[PDB]
């Protein structure tokens, strides 16, 4: 129901937000060069041998070289440049400018979240341990619920990159990157739940985004080059506005202090799990869209309870990194949210 709404939202804020996400600002992210998974030592089953790593979809055998999975899910040399101070992606929003007197950046907007033909039952057991991570002290004043929101979180993450992934295909027969009705249907389409899931994921997102607003620090206009980029960014975060906020999407108000903390856990420990993911641009937009709700849920837990002064600390000591994955996220689901409706019209002209 509440959908059409964040529609609409989605809709009078999508092309802003991209040409947004495109700026130097938000374009680049820090990533890890070594991955350690650790996980494939006192073995579980993590299966490494790549007939247990590819998406069973299309026919790998029967297409060439370099279309197939280890080269449709690896980044573009040519962009990714060095990671140092340079990229202030470590620095706090509120030290970006003067109020008064091990790894490497990826090229975002090059390296963009699509079909890539990993799977199989090794991507199967990673969304399977997050999934049963799911387990918080029991007894606390929130146990439950705080599953039900955990849960629901990742079910959209998850939804979010199936979605991304069929929006842009890879037509195997003339190749050429289009959208697949059919696989759309068979991961997302005919289960209810998880479309929704990803609109309650763009309601968490976009409240949180929200809620911090009017705390941001006047972070860029003193960069020469992403001056706007700060203003630019508070007037998408206006058209938000929804009655939709007025809503504990992730059960802040009824969760335990302890509890929260909890919660958080999972997520720095789920963005720690996807350095077991072998392809290289499933793993990216993993550690970025998880990095991305787990400051979603730091901004909203914290706002909650807060007063003034503390709503301060909060923002502006944020890093630039958490900015990059929190609007990214959004943008991720931004799409989602729009390749759902792209979707049912789609389907619609199938008849
Ligand atoms: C972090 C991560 C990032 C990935 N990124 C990409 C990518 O960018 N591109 C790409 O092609 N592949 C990517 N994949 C792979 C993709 O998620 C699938 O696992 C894959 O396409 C193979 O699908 P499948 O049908 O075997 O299982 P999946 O569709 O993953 O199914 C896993 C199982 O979970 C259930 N399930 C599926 N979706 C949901 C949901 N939203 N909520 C609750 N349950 C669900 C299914 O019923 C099934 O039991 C990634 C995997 C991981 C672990
Ligand atoms: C079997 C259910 N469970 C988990 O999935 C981890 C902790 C726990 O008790």
């Amino acid at each position: 129901g509440s959908f059409n709404e964040l529609n609409a939202i989605n809709e009078n804020i999508r092309d802003d937000l991209s040409a947004l996400l495109k700026s130097d600002f938000f374009k680049y992210f820090r990533l890890d060069l070594y991955k350690q998974c650790s996980f494939w030592d006192a073995n579980d089953g993590l299966c490494l041998n790549r007939a247990c790593s590819v998406d069973v979809v299309e026919d790998w055998d029967t297409l060439p070289e370099y279309w197939q999975p280890e080269i449709l899910g690896s980044f573009n040399n040519d962009t990714m440049k060095e990671a140092d101070d340079s990229d202030d992606e470590a620095k706090f929003l509120d030290q970006l400018c003067q109020t008064s007197k091990n790894a490497v950046l990826i090229d975002l907007t090059a390296n963009p979240e699509r079909f890539t033909g990993y799977g199989g039952k090794q991507a199967g057991q990673i969304w399977s341990t997050i999934y049963q991570d799911n387990c918080f002290t029991i007894g606390e004043t929130g146990e439950s619920l705080a599953k039900d929101a955990f849960y629901r979180l990742v079910s959209g993450f998850h939804a979010s990159i199936g979605t991304h992934l069929s929006k842009e295909y890879l037509n195997t027969k003339t190749g050429k990157w289009e959208p697949n009705l059919d696989l759309f249907m068979a991961r997302i389409g005919n289960f209810p739940d998880r479309v929704t899931n990803m609109y309650f994921n763009y309601a968490v997102v976009a409240k949180a985004l929200w809620k911090i607003q009017p705390y941001l620090p006047e972070f860029s206009f003193c960069d020469l080059v992403n001056k706007e980029i700060k203003n630019k960014m508070d007037n998408v975060i206006s058209q938000l506005d929804t009655k939709i906020f007025n809503e504990d999407l992730v059960f802040a108000n009824d969760l335990s202090l302890t509890l929260k903390d909890e919660f958080r856990s999972r997520f720095k420990n789920v963005t720690k799990i996807m350095d077991c993911v072998q392809c290289d641009r499933c793993r990216l937009w993993g550690k970025i869209q998880t990095t991305g709700y787990a400051t979603a849920l730091k901004i909203l837990f914290e706002i909650n309870d807060a007063d003034e002064f503390t709503k301060q600390h909060i923002v502006g000591k944020l890093t630039k990194y958490e900015l990059i994955a929190l609007l990214q996220t959004f943008g991720r689901l931004s799409e989602s949210i729009e390749s759902v409706n792209m979707f049912e019209k789609m389907y619609g002209k199938r008849l």
